[PDB]
Formats: C-alpha cells, structure tokens, sequence
C-alpha cells in the first residue's frame, strides 16, 4: 500500500468543489488509512485576520461531543459505577414526577425516554428552572417505543452519570477520557493561551462562536484540532489498542447495538449502519427529515456487542460550524471532516462516501 500521491488527489478531487458549492471558508480533513493518519487543510480560520487552517486549529464538534459522552458513560458502566438499566431517579431523586417511573439510564442515553425535546428551553438557565422543567415535561410516547434525537435527553445522561464519580462533568471527562487517549487539545472551555488557534465560525456573513446554554458540555461544546480528533477515531476503531481497561470497554459499550430504527442502529453517541451499505442510505438518513424524526425502534436485547463490518458515524453542527466523522473498523479506513461554516447534513456523508470508496 502506497498511493500517497493518488490519496491526495482524491481528497483535494472531492473537497475542492464541496467548499466552492457550499461556499465554505475553511475545513480541515484526516483519512485514516491502515493505521496511518493524513492530514489535509484548507482556506481560512479567520477571514478578516487572514488567518489560515491548521492541524492545530480549534474547531466546533457540535453534536459529535455526544460520543465523548457515549464514551465517559461507557467507562462508568465499565467501572461498576453506573448501569444502563438504572432508574434516573437514582441519580437523581428530586425528579419526583409520576412520569419519571419507567424511565432508565438508557433511554436518557439513546433517545428512548420517550419524547424529550430537541433543546433544552432557552428560559432554563439554573438548577432550579432546570429541575421544574424536567417536572413538568409531559412524555408524548411510553419509554422504549420511540427514538426522538435530543440534546435534553443525552445531555442528562452526561450530568447524572458522572455523579458517583464526585467529580464535576469537565473534570471526569478530563481525567477519564482526555488524559488517557492523550487528546491535550480537546476543549470544554478553550484556555487563553490556547485561543489564538480557535477559529470563527460564519453564519449569515457574520462570524459567530457557540454560546453557553444548559448542558452545553454534555451535547455539544466540546472542540478540537483535526489532530486529537484523528487519534480520537483511532482509538474508536482499533480499541485493544487502549492500555485503560475500563476505558477500553466503555469504547466497546458505546459502539454496541441497543436499538434497532430502520437500518441504523442506536450506540451510546455512535450510529450504525452494517457494512456494506449504499450510498444512498446513508446520505438519506442525515437529511434532517428524517434525522429529527420520530421513529419506532425495535429493542436489542440483549445488547450486541460492537461489529466489525460496520459503518460508525456521526455529524454535528454549531451556529456556525459543521463537522462529520466515518469510519469501518474492519477495513481500517475513516475520515474526519471540520468545517467553519455549517452546511447540508447530505453533502458532508456523500463527500464522506465517495473518498472512502477510494477504500
Ligand atoms: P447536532 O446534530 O450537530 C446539532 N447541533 C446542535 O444542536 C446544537 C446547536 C444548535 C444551534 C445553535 I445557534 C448552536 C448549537
């Protein structure tokens, strides 16, 4: 295997036309490829201090922090510390509603509970409206019917999780997961000597960053360089390499088979598609149409342990970034894709796709 010369074609050959047509000012990319990642950058970071992008330029995971979250979950479940099928009212027995009675860990975790919204309201701002929200949230399906993508749903199950640790989200997340997988340019809250690298995002013309919200960590504030995020995928599709023992199976737990939508299949954070799989599924699947949508799900039960021939993915979007990652652990292929600009869920999987292709 070589093709080194081929492989930069193809790369350049597949995102060239993606920035043109989706108009997007930088994106920085990595392909994975027999243990060996390649870095690819592109335009700018910063437009008006005419800054470019660079292996360490920090940009916006969106929701892609969710697997981070799968995986910190995970490594508590490893340690004893946590259990799927937990009552949230464990955790957190404030939470006193009627509504809350059939209600486990899991659901929280893989969107089940049965309805939680997309976000978390914008009047929710402290413990207290935190709280008084989940109390009064009135359930629109029973617990383990239906499939409802949302940040109110994983974002808790981050919080709660974490608890028996003793130890505040960042701080666990940090010392579990960060640490370990030697990620020392991954951000909850980006430090000041490390903000010259920390990109714009562009929206409407105008450069724009994530603001704070509740839950913010758990769902989608986490950013990195395309350099940790590379290692990150690493870690994730070759986990016996992992000297951590409760992380190694925390990897393993978040890639494993909990529910069944369709032909996707439900992680912890993670998605999944057998592979082989067209094109066309995949990319149909991302369009929010359908990503957002309610869907009956079918129970894995017990849960199937992580497959090889598998397609592992996730996309993830800020006000102004957009951001994709791929991979197939039995072929030993996956990609990473950063942008700072958020465009079509549909044209980050099919130019995802087409590289891949190039197996
Ligand atoms: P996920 O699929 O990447 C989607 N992203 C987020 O929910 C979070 C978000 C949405 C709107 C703004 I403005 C900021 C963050």
């Amino acid at each position: 295997p070589v093709s080194e010369k081929q492989l930069a074609e193809v790369v350049a050959n597949t995102i060239t036309p993606l920035m043109k047509a989706q108009s997007v000012p930088g994106m920085a990319v990595a392909v994975i490829y027999q243990g060996k990642p390649h870095y690819y950058t592109f335009g700018k970071a910063d437009i008006a201090a005419n800054k470019p992008v660079t292996p360490q330029t920090l940009f916006e995971l969106g929701s892609i922090s969710k697997t981070f979250t799968g995986v910190l979950g995970g490594d508590a479940i490893a340690r004893g510390e946590i259990s799927l099928d937990d009552a949230v009212t464990r955790y957190w027995p404030q939470l006193t509603g009627k509504q809350w009675q059939g209600i486990r860990m899991l659901d929280l975790a893989t969107y089940t509970a049965g309805g939680l919204p997309l976000q978390v309201p914008d009047e929710v701002t402290d413990n207290a409206s935190l709280l008084r929200f989940y109390q009064n949230w009135q359930p629109q399906w029973k617990p383990g019917t239906t499939r409802l993508y949302a940040n109110a749903s994983i974002g808790l199950f981050g919080a709660l999780a974490v608890k028996p640790s003793g130890m505040p989200y960042e701080q666990a997340m940090t010392t579990r997961v960060l640490k370990p997988l030697k990620l020392d340019h991954t951000w909850i809250n980006v430090p000041k000597a490390e903000e010259a690298h920390y990109a714009w995002g562009y929206r409407d013309g105008k450069a724009v960053r994530v603001s704070p919200g509740m839950l913010d960590a758990q769902a989608y504030g986490v950013k990195t360089n395309v350099q940790d995020m590379a290692n990150w995928v690493m870690a994730n599709m070759a986990p016996e390499n992992v000297a951590d023992a409760s992380l190694k199976q925390g990897i393993a737990l978040a890639q494993s088979r909990y529910w069944r939508i369709g032909s996707m299949y439900q992680g912890l954070g993670w998605e999944m598609l057998n592979w082989p799989v067209e094109a066309n599924t995949v990319v149909e699947g991302s369009d929010s149409k359908v990503a957002l949508a309610p869907l009956p799900v079918a129970e894995v039960n017990p849960p199937a342990p992580p497959v090889k021939a598998s397609w592992v993915h996730k996309t993830g979007s800020t006000g102004g970034f957009g951001s994709y990652v791929a991979f197939i652990p039995e072929k030993q292929i996956g990609i990473v894709m950063l942008a700072n600009t958020s465009y079509p869920n549909p044209a980050r999987v099919e130019a995802a796709y087409h590289i891949l292709e190039a197996l």
